[PDB]
């Protein structure tokens, strides 16, 4: 008989959820509070005719794909920036707080949808146009195709002009530096062909943040949108690493440090969101968590339920290059936290793409929900999970927060103290609305593979709790089935024993 005791504290460590870690990059079967419109795929998008380059995705074709995919309608084509406005649209649509568009850095984006760009046609050609940060020109919002050039201000103030700057309901609040410049040599050779140096993607991000912000000085500045730890590390080596980097523990600091540098000369923030993607490199039975994963593997689903911890815990230690190697920059938040107080204070943290896998299995949603758990928990301000609507229980992990009934039920925005005394089998988060502690919410998961577990609650609060409503998911179904509520509460105490691999919300009142 497992036993595992929660005690919480309404009063203590109370700290604001930022309500944007729960979105996502593609259209999902859930309620999202943030979307990203970014990937790959941006990098070469044209706004003034939606032509974009899949990069070795696809055979570097230039076509319609992104109108294509993003479902805009066919009559709308040929209008500027319809693949964004539509993106955007839809978000609003669906009561979306907060849109991140990408923004064009590499240097060059699709000039038409002819297909596969040949190597001799690699940027400067025919087939592309160059891209400049500020156009120096009036802007018009109807974009001349027929030049070489396409301007990135020019197309944020297009977008302001359709929905206001970032600071009014509907306008869009941030803005991306590309995506994963160091690997901008791998996914778009036809683009930038060289591998990016410090000194240039430091000189572009505040040449297109200052840019964007003449037109919307309101809009947040996200970057560099890292891919993964080595570009955290040393930028995929970037050529002049060896130099630059003199002095810093690694490319984040440095990213930090100089943007810092350049707003102080400005006179004002450049960057807004450390922005980075965090694939989970943790292994089991014998294969990544994430990536083509076999959910029939028990062991790499049970190394996929302790994964999180990689994000928090000091004690945790995963099986992966990054456990072994870097075990200096682990737990990874809080070394990117840390970095941000060290180097450029104020500066927000994001996560815009993330994917711990087992989408379509039990282990994929409680990942989930602990991940979500644990963003809210320790600051991250914006999150948006990379995947498709096949990933059923990654979005029941998603509407345990922001949908748990079905009609708009979620977590508190505010964090309180919750912990458990066992971090291996179990995770559990708790929170309150705004400053009220009448109604406390707890995510309770329990990890225990074959096995449930008992949990003995014990709460500090002003208020004395008499009922607690309860929502879950399991193996049995991702979908959210509202459950027997608890009722025997003694002194804000209680013991409530959950089976195996489930995830809960408790709505204590
Ligand atoms: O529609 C008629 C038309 O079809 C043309 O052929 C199409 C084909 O129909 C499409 O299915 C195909 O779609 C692919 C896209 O071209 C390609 O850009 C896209 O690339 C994805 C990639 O699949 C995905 O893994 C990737 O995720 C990465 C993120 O982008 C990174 O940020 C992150 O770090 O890492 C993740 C991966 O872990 O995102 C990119 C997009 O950004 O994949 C699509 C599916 O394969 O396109 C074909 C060409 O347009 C046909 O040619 C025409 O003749 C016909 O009329
Ligand atoms: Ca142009
Ligand atoms: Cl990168
Ligand atoms: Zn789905």
């Amino acid at each position: 008989a497992k036993v595992v005791d929660i005690r919480i504290d309404t009063s203590a460590e109370r700290k604001p959820i930022s309500p944007y870690i729960y979105g996502s990059n593609q259209e999902l079967d859930a309620t999202v509070t943030a979307k990203r419109f970014g990937g790959n795929r941006t990098t070469g998008y044209n706004w003034e005719n939606n032509f974009s380059n899949a990069g070795s995705d696809w055979l570097h074709y230039s076509d319609t794909y992104l109108l294509e995919d993003g479902g805009v309608p066919k009559g709308e084509w040929s209008t500027p920036a319809s693949v964004v406005t539509t993106f955007h649209d839809k978000a609003l649509s669906k009561n979306v707080p907060y849109t991140l568009i990408t923004l064009q850095a590499a240097g060059y984006v699709s000039a038409d949808g002819n297909g596969p760009v040949s190597q001799e046609e690699t940027a400067p050609s025919s087939r592309w146009k160059e891209v400049k940060f500020e156009k120096g020109a009036p802007f018009s919002l109807t974009p001349d195709t027929e030049d070489d050039y396409v301007y990135m201000d020019e197309f944020v103030n297009y977008l302001v002009n359709k929905y206001g700057n970032a600071s009014t309901p509907t306008g869009i609040k941030g803005y991306s530096i590309d995506n994963q410049p160091a690997l901008w040599s791998h996914t778009h050779p036809r683009i930038h062909p060289d591998n990016v140096t410090a000194k240039e993607l430091i000189e572009k991000s505040v040449a297109l943040s200052k840019a964007v912000k003449k037109v919307d000085p309101y809009a947040e500045i996200f970057g560099p949108a890292l891919y993964g730890f080595a570009a955290y590390e040393t930028l995929q080596s970037a050529p002049d690493w060896g130099t630059e980097g003199e002095g810093y523990r690694w490319f984040i600091d440095y990213y930090l440090d100089k943007m810092k540098k350049a707003s102080d000369e400005e006179g004002k923030r450049l960057l807004d969101v450390l922005d980075v993607h965090w694939y989970p490199e943790a292994r089991g039975g014998g294969e990544r968590i994430c990536f083509g994963a076999d959910p029939r593997n028990i062991e790499t689903n049970k190394a996929r339920l302790q994964a999180p911890r990689t994000l928090w815990d000091p004690t945790y230690i995963e099986d992966s290059w990054i456990g072994q190697w870097k075990k200096d920059f682990l737990p990874i938040l809080p070394n990117l936290l840390d970095s941000i107080e060290k180097y450029y204070p104020g500066t927000k943290l994001a996560i815009t793409e993330y994917d711990y896998g087992g989408g379509n299995h039990i282990t994929g949603g409680i990942a989930q929900a602990d991940v979500l758990g644990i963003f809210g928990k320790y600051g991250v301000y914006l999150a948006t999970f990379w995947g498709d609507a096949s990933n059923n229980y990654t979005e029941a992990g998603i509407n345990l927060y922001t949908n748990y009934d079905g009609k708009g039920g979620k977590f508190g925005d505010t964090s309180v103290k919750c912990e458990t005394s066992d971090i291996e089998v179990s995770s559990a988060y708790a929170s309150i609305v705004g400053e009220d502690d009448s109604k406390l919410h707890i995510i309770l998961l329990n990890k225990n593979y074959d096995q449930p577990t008992t949990f003995n609650f014990s709460i500090d609060s002003s208020k004395n709790y008499t009922i607690g409503n309860v929502w879950a998911f399991d193996r049995g179904s991702s979908n959210i089935t509202q459950r027997t509520p608890i009722v025997n509460i003694k002194d804000n105490t209680f013991t409530y024993t959950v089976p195996a691999l489930t995830a809960c919300h408790i709505v204590l009142e």
